[PDB]
């Protein structure tokens, strides 16, 4: 597709990770996906005018281009390279297939994980976390991957979803389902066949969320959040909302404790603005929850152990 | 009223409780109440629409009519009786009594039918009219209410609860999520012996540490959509910020104990107060929507073990 | 400032604090505090349409003249003395400058804490916090005084900020940070140097935010409490939100433990209205809030204690 051009341009044209990142975590690099979503997708943009210090003591930097500096142990730096909306507006009216959409996407992760970075994908439907980790799977065929996903609902039981693929072509080593509320009988079928685990929202909550300390796992692990599994209190703008969801602390908390040798790319989606809810100066509440979500994704993508 | 009849005449037009329902629980009746709210009532009409899966691993099936067969599979049948209220049958607002008899003679035909009744939308009021059709059919039974609300609301000698409590039709009473109470509301809970639960103490104690509300008697759930904080229900008069979320009233709902639900009262919404998403869907409508269904859930899996 | 001049006026009119008070805890006087927002602040009215009774069984009277009778001990009443608004809504269409409202605030301040009364801030920007607690210094240079400050950010590392001028000017004996989640390197630095005792988000939920009894103080503590400590779903009308934040029940509870002798003043502060979400019929949520937590405040001040 045309739309994605000046974008997979300049993402093949990015300088490879440093020599002086030998052994350290990171970098990230950072793109706009806006899959099944308005054409208007303005998440990225405002997550790249927020704040850029974090809970724990740290400071994101964004930088439009390379080389990527890697940062002493004395600085508490986290650098993240933003590489802008894949789709090009007023490139056309068009709009990019769902085809055309994994191929761009593929082609973006496959150029920047090889290249070194960890891809962080904000926006869209959560279609990327299928080209993603098939990107990861691609270049590094003998790594296990295990997925943690954020939703209302298991999203597993329509064969053409993304997770339900990724279980399918036996592409996971496990997945580790988080926040569901809504768990229909062919959800459950699923659950069984394909050994899943799974952490819903009735019996994370009586056992006390903040007793949750971590999510113990030796494999890389991809991040897959729908704005879903927040509740519509604090993320609002999604399809088919379910109350009695996670507070966006909450979430941050369980993110936390995610635990892996490194992370192979984060997926944040389900985002859609015509479904928000604004405040007077017209700033929408999702886009200010998911901004904080993607800002302690990142930095997990750098802290993150095995214990 | 004249406004009831098409809803009134379907409702004991209803087929009775089947003889496979068996000692089972349910099943259950659902209808929309109107009291002392806007004659736009949208909540019955967004709670039908809603995704069918529960919490726990059940779904709700909805039937427009009977017979009511007896799932043998985790299915949770609702019979749907639609809104009491005939819109396009006059441009008249029914009156408080109207209201009342109303209610009560729809309570009555669906309880003695062997249904577990359910009512959404209004202002309270259909917590009096049912579970005094619970006592007029079932003198025998003692009747304990759950109150979810910001306010004791007893302070009223005109209170659907206060009248229950004065004609002394009630065994006990447990009053949830009460943050604003007054003088008048002590004196009541004294003399009537009520059991309560503040929100500061019930926070400061574990939310989620609550496992039970012990119970042997049939209970009613009356549920005010105030005992939520305004970020998760806005849509009430008068709000009181400091109210559960919307998980700790479904934690809290899910420790309830008894033998038997013998109703369900889910009201205090007002379109006219909600907070609006951008396609015009109310934030207090996606709660309710899942408490009423989670609330179904209850009539269906309570048992008196703790 | 002839903005000030009416409430001034009423203000040192205000009958002292009766021999009745004995030694007892208040009364309260409580006024509306304007700068660094919006000229339209409806949060003072929306307080005092707002029901009286509290958490703890107790009830607000307000009054806007005196004298203030000290009720019985059986009688759980809480007397407040309406001030009203600083600014005059029809003196003149003049913006009041930084120094002006520092002044008006100053000499309020001054003249209703050597009244006896516990001055209440409501509104502004957060810099009434320093105009009274230098009122309250200038008044009683031998008491020590200590800030509980409820905020989304330290906000120390700006040395013009309120809390950074009352740290440098050495009139403060301790400060506890509470909610803080948006840390950078400066405050870090400002928060060793002044040996600044904070509770930050991540920390305080994580260790069980229910299961903070209380905050061990001997001294006379100030109360600055800022919108943005809680999360954007509960007061989204906050410059610059931050998710992850309290809920409104969280910071209720957190305020409850705070302990000591009295209270030398209590300034709520954050709120503007253009950035807030509203109901259908025009209440915004952070007014609703904000309210249960003025209310609050006030039954602190009469029932603060060191145990």
């Amino acid at each position: 597709s045309h739309m994605f051009s000046k974008f997979l341009m300049n993402v093949k044209g990015v300088t490879p990770r440093g020599s002086d990142w030998a052994n350290r975590l990171g970098p990230v690099a950072l793109f706009g996906y806006g899959a099944g979503m308005p054409r208007r997708a303005p998440l990225l943009d405002f997550f790249l005018q927020s704040p850029r210090d974090c809970d724990h003591y740290a400071e994101l930097t964004i930088h439009d281009k390379g080389p990527i500096e890697c940062p002493p142990e004395t600085v508490m730096f986290m650098p993240v390279l933003n590489c802008g909306q894949m789709l090009d507006e007023a490139a056309g009216t068009e709009t990019p297939t769902s085809d055309e959409w994994y191929l761009g996407s593929l082609e973006a992760s496959t150029e920047l994980l090889e290249k070194g970075y960890v891809p962080v994908s904000v926006g869209g439907d959560g279609s990327a976390t299928l080209s993603m980790v098939e990107a990861y799977k691609r270049l590094f065929p003998s790594d296990d991957i295990v997925i943690v996903h954020f939703d209302a609902r298991p999203d597993v039981s329509d064969p053409r979803s993304p997770l339900r693929v990724l279980l399918d072509k036996g592409l996971l080593k496990g997945v580790v389902s988080v926040g569901n509320r809504q768990v229909s009988s062919e959800d459950r079928k699923v659950r069984k066949l394909h050994k899943m685990f799974y952490m819903d929202m009735h019996a994370i909550y009586s056992k006390g969320l903040f007793c949750i300390r971590d999510i113990r796992n030796d494999y890389p692990v991809f991040i897959s959040i729908d704005a879903s599994v927040l509740d519509p209190a604090f993320a609002p703008a999604v399809d088919s909302p379910v109350a009695g969801g996670l507070s966006t602390r909450d979430l941050l908390h369980i993110m936390n404790g995610i635990r892996g040798p490194k992370v192979v790319g984060i997926d944040v989606y389900g985002y859609n603005p015509d479904l928000d809810v604004y405040r007077k100066d017209n700033v929408g509440l999702t886009a200010i929850a998911l901004s904080k979500i993607i800002k302690e994704g990142i930095l997990k993508a750098y802290s993150i152990s095995t214990h």
